[PDB]
């Protein structure tokens, strides 16, 4: 699925994600955009033989596994192929303990580069 600026914010709101660990909801859609452009089915290859997968491009090195990261970690407990669906359940709980984990939002390579210190509540303007 491409979601909507409106329909992603309402949908990570609803699922709880709105300045958890005091990251605004402007700092989350600002995340999917860079990193998926709200694509739910977006797939990028690492160099080191690890994949991101879904809205969020969460990485099978530590957080889920695709059968095909040798000597990885499946911290979510969730196959890769999950996190790729239509509903953002999946990405969101997974998501919830990767920004918990000592280094908050800065594991978003796109977020520290393009949205860390810029107007993030733009993101949001206009919707309900
Ligand atoms: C909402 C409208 O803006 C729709 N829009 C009309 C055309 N816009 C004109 C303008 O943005 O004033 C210029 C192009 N636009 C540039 C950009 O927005 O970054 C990229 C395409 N946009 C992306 C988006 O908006 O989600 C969709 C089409
Ligand atoms: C031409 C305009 O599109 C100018 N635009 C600024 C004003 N936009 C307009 C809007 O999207 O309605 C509102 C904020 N915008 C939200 C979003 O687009 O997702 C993020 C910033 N954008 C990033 C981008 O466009 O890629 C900068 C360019
Ligand atoms: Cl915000
Ligand atoms: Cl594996
Ligand atoms: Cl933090
Ligand atoms: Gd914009
Ligand atoms: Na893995």
């Amino acid at each position: 699925k491409v979601f909507g600026r409106c329909e992603l914010a309402a949908a990570m709101k609803r699922h709880g994600l709105d300045n958890y660990r005091g990251y605004s909801l402007g700092n989350w859609v600002c995340a999917a955009k860079f990193e998926s452009n709200f694509n739910t089915q977006a797939t990028n290859r690492n160099t080191d033989g690890s994949t991101d997968y879904g809205i969020l491009q969460i990485n099978s090195r530590w957080w889920c596994n695709d059968g095909r990261t040798p000597g990885s970690r499946n911290l979510c407990n969730i196959p890769c192929s999950a996190l790729l669906s239509s509903d953002i359940t999946a990405s969101v709980n997974c998501a919830k303990k990767i920004v918990s984990d000592g280094n908050g939002m800065n594991a978003w390579v796109a977020w520290r580069n393009r949205c860390k210190g810029t107007d993030v509540q733009a993101w949001i303007r206009g919707c309900r």
